[PDB]
């Protein structure tokens, strides 16, 4: 626990640890939701992880993402040393400067590429599921959650699949560090990987995402090698540590809820709406901002340089935003969340992510309609900048499945 700063009143202290929350065994979203109990103020100070503010309600989270003059993306991660080393583009930049880089990132991960990759996304989902179908069991995180999104990103990026173990290790040290590497060390190893590839693709431009970023233009002028690396690094993290985790939270839920499986089996056209409700209930990201100057926000004095965690996960879990927020309702009329961000840094890979999710739900339920958590298993979650699932053993009777 770090020393309570003079300007922070004792009454706003709530020592929540975002990398190892106290109620983790009840589920990671349940763990973070203890910040929304009756007794907790809208804005708390935790002495964990060097000390920082935590906005616990959607209203505050949304408001702070909107106000980039007061809440800057220059230092967006806790701990402070990770935020300071963080220099990915466009996420480490505030408008106006940030905006020219979004258009180039959109070219490689936006709807354009989702349409280039439509056939391969569909084919890989169906192939991986058909291969598992006759087995009557799988380790979902290793057998589908990782390979499906990761192989698609490595295809898009023109990178060999043999590089996956190394890159997935490094990306995971930036979001759920095990202690072996600091953020700065993981980030520099990621750049060390990309440096030579970017120079080669600048000399001999190809069709892959690294070539397109490395030879791209930003508001009509050529991107620099340095800028290309800082954008590429960010795409590698997005590709290897977002959807990968979300798919396991969703499959864990479906394995525990036969009535929700039945609803999507009976009415497959509800899968897009089901995806959005699952994106709210199993929201999983939490980054934040740094105060650019002293500022009074919602009755609380904030000081220049103070870090504030604005958990994207928390907005849709707020009861003031959604009634009975821990219940999954595929017919929920107004599904409000900030799972993909809020403000000018809204996720650019959200269309790729929703396609991957929707394809997985549809193709899994077509072939393996009935499945459950392996008998006796207790599913364990992990927390960080992006939360996840440690392992997800599933079982089913092959006699209830069908080959397409
Ligand atoms: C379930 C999946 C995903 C979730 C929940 C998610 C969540 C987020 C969030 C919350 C942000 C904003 C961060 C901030 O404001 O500091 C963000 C930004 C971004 N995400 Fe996604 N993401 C997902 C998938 C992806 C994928 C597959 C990619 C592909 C690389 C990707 C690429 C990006 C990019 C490039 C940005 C930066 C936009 C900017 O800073 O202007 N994301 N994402
Ligand atoms: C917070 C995020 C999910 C968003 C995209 C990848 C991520 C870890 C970043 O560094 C930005
Ligand atoms: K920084």
């Amino acid at each position: 626990l770090a020393p309570l700063p003079p300007h922070v009143p004792e009454h706003l202290v709530f020592d929540f640890d975002m990398y190892n929350p106290s109620n983790l065994s009840a589920g990671v979203q349940e763990a973070w939701a203890v910040l929304q109990e009756s007794n907790v103020p809208d804005l708390v100070w935790t002495r964990c992880n060097g000390g920082h503010w935590i906005a616990t309600r959607g209203q505050l989270i949304r408001e702070a993402y909107e106000d980039y003059r007061h809440f800057s993306s220059e230092c967006p991660f806790i701990p402070r040393e990770a935020g300071e080393a963080y220099d990915f583009i466009p996420t480490s930049m505030d408008p106006p400067e940030q905006r020219q880089f979004r258009a180039l990132a959109n070219q490689v991960v936006g709807m354009p590429v989702v349409d280039k990759l439509e056939n391969r996304i569909q084919e890989l989902a169906c192939s991986l599921i058909e291969s598992l179908r006759p087995q009557g069991q799988c380790n979902f995180t290793e057998d589908y959650a990782e390979p499906f999104p990761i192989r698609i990103f490595m295809l898009l990026a023109g990178l060999p699949e043999e590089d996956i173990p190394h890159l997935k290790y490094l990306t995971d040290q930036m979001t759920r560090p095990d202690g072996s590497m600091t953020f700065a060390e993981a980030k520099e190893a990621l750049y060390d990987y990309l440096i030579p590839i970017i120079e080669q693709r600048r000399q001999k431009p190809g069709t892959d995402a690294i070539s397109i970023v490395a030879n791209g233009q930003v508001n009509g002028r050529p991107i620099t090698s340095d800028e290309a690396k800082r954008m590429c690094g960010l795409l590698l993290v997005g590709g290897l540590d977002t959807v990968v985790n979300f798919l396991s939270f969703s499959m864990e839920f479906l394995a525990k809820s036969p009535e929700h499986r039945q609803e999507l089996i009976q009415r497959p056209e509800r899968i897009p709406a089901a995806c959005e409700e699952l994106l709210r209930r199993f929201s999983l990201v939490a980054d934040g901002r740094i105060l650019t100057s002293d500022y009074e926000f919602h009755g609380v004095q904030l000081k220049k340089g103070d870090q504030i965690l604005l958990p994207q996960m928390l907005s849709g879990l707020d009861e003031r935003e959604n009634a009975c927020p821990m219940h999954v309702d595929f017919s929920r009329q107004k599904v409000s969340h900030t799972t993909f961000g809020h403000g000018s840094h809204l996720c650019l890979g959200q269309h790729l992510a929703r396609r991957e999710i929707i394809v997985t739900l549809k193709e899994w339920l077509t072939r393996i309609p009935d499945f459950s958590i392996a008998p006796g298993a207790q599913i364990q979650h992990k927390s960080g900048i992006v939360s996840g699932v440690q392992a997800l053993p599933l079982v089913w009777d092959p006699a209830t499945t069908k080959a397409v």
